[PDB]
C-alpha cells in the first residue's frame, strides 16, 4: 500500500465512519461514503489517486451528528441504498444517486452507534443504540422485527454488532464490557422475519408486533476490561477490541466446543490470539476487514495504520504491516477496503480522508 491522496471536509469535525459500496455495479468506479458532523458525503476513486467529490446529504438539524453508515441495495430494483444514523436516533435511507432521504425510522429516538445489513438479506437492518438495545428492521415493509434488550441484555450503550457468515446470529458489544450472542435462526425469529414480510398496514388492522428478545444465547465480560467498541465474526471465531491496544481473537466455550452447541449458561471462553498495537487507547475506534476476510485494518489516535494478513493457518500467526505518512497525524476512527482490496481509505478526527492504493 502507498498513500496516493488525501483531502479534508470543510466542517472540521470528526469523520466517524467510512464505507466503500461493495454493491457497486461492474464497470462503475469505486465509491465510498463518509459520515461526520451532520452530513454524509460520497466520493469516487479514480486513477492517479484522484478522489472525486460527488454530493452530500446534510441533515435539517444542525445538531445531528451522524455516527455510522451502511450500504445495501433495493431488493426489487438492484439500485444501491445508503443507511445513515447517529445522535438523533433516526435511521435515514438515502438514495445515493440524488442524496434524497427516501424514508426514515425511529425506535425510541436515542443515539444509534452502528448500523449493519444482514449478509444474505438486503432488507434486514440491525441498529445498536445508546439505550442499551439492538433493533432489527425490515426496510422492505418498514417494520421493527425485534428488539434485543431486557435486564439480561446490555446494561449500557451498545457500541458495535456483527452478523455471522449466514446471518444466523449476531454478536454485540458495548460500554458494559460485555460481548453478547443473539441467535436469529430460532423458530421464533425465523417466524418473526417471515411475518415481517407478510405485513402490509394497508391490508390489515393490526399493528406489527415486534419480538422482545430479553436473553442472549451467550455472554462474557472476560475478554476486555473496558468499553468494547468493535466486534467482527471470523468464521466461528470472534475478533473484538477495547481501548487496551489489542484486538483479541476468541471463541465462546472451550477449544473444541461447537458455536452452535454453546448454551446460554456457558461460563468459559478460549483465547486464540491477540494482535497488539500502539497509541489506540482512546474510546471509539473501529477496525475493518476486506470482503473476503483475508485482511484486517485499524487506525490509531496519531494517524498510523495497522494491517494484518489473516491468510495464515491459525489466528495468532497473522502478519502485521504498518502504514504511516508524515502529514497524517490525527486519530483514525474507521477504515474501509474496496471490495477488490486495491484501495484502503482512512478517515480522521480532523475531517481528513487518506487514500492508500496497493
Ligand atoms: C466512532 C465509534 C467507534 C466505535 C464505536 C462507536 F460506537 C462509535 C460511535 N461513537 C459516537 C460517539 C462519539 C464518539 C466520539 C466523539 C468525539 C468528540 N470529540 N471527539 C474528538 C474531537 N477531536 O472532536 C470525538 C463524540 C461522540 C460515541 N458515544 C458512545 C459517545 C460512540
Amino acid at each position: 500500500f502507498k498513500c496516493v491522496n488525501s483531502l479534508k471536509e470543510d466542517h472540521n469535525q470528526p469523520l466517524f465512519g467510512v464505507q466503500f459500496n461493495w454493491h457497486s455495479k461492474e464497470g462503475d468506479p469505486l465509491v465510498f461514503a463518509t459520515v461526520g458532523s451532520n452530513r454524509v458525503t460520497l466520493y469516487e476513486c479514480h486513477s492517479q489517486g484522484e478522489i472525486r467529490l460527488l454530493q452530500s446529504y446534510v441533515d435539517a438539524d444542525a445538531d445531528e451528528n451522524f455516527y455510522t453508515c451502511a450500504w445495501t441495495y433495493d431488493s426489487n430494483t438492484s439500485h444501491p441504498l445508503l443507511a445513515v444514523a447517529g445522535s438523533r436516533g433516526i435511521i435515514r435511507i438515502i438514495n445515493p444517486i440524488t442524496m434524497q432521504c427516501i424514508k426514515h425510522y425511529v425506535g425510541h429516538g436515542n443515539a444509534i452507534n452502528e448500523l449493519k445489513f444482514h449478509p444474505r438479506d438486503p432488507n434486514l437492518l440491525l441498529s445498536v443504540s445508546k439505550d442499551h438495545a439492538l433493533r432489527l428492521w425490515n426496510i422492505q415493509t418498514d417494520t421493527l422485527v425485534a428488539i434485543f434488550g431486557g435486564v439480561e441484555g446490555h446494561r449500557d450503550e451498545v457500541l458495535s454488532a456483527d452478523y455471522d457468515l449466514l446471518g444466523e446470529k449476531i454478536m454485540s458489544c458495548g460500554m458494559d464490557h460485555s460481548l453478547k450472542l443473539w441467535r436469529i435462526n430460532s423458530k421464533r425469529m425465523m417466524n418473526a422475519i417471515k411475518e415481517s414480510y407478510d405485513y402490509n398496514p394497508n391490508k390489515t388492522n393490526r399493528p406489527f408486533i415486534s419480538q422482545k428478545i430479553h436473553f442472549p444465547d451467550f455472554s462474557t465480560r472476560d475478554i476486555h476490561r473496558n468499553y468494547v467498541d468493535c466486534v467482527r465474526w471470523l468464521g466461528d471465531l470472534i475478533l473484538s477490541k477495547s481501548c487496551e491496544n489489542a484486538i483479541v481473537c476468541w471463541k465462546p466455550g472451550k477449544m473444541e466446543d461447537d458455536i452452535d452447541k454453546i448454551k446460554p449458561s456457558e461460563s468459559n471462553v478460549t483465547i486464540l490470539g491477540r494482535f497488539d498495537y500502539s497509541q489506540c487507547d482512546i474510546w471509539y475506534m473501529r477496525f475493518s476487514m476486506d470482503f473476503w476476510q483475508k485482511m484486517l485494518a485499524l487506525g490509531n489516535q496519531v494517524g498510523k495504520l495497522y494491517v494484518w494478513d489473516l491468510e495464515v493457518e491459525d489466528p495468532h500467526k497473522a502478519k502485521c504491516t504498518t502504514l504511516t505518512h508524515h502529514k497524517c497525524g490525527a486519530a483514525i476512527r474507521q477504515t474501509s477496503f474496496s471490495r477488490d482490496s486495491s484501495i484502503l481509505i482512512a478517515v480522521c478526527d480532523d475531517a481528513s480522508i487518506w487514500r492508500w492504493d496497493r
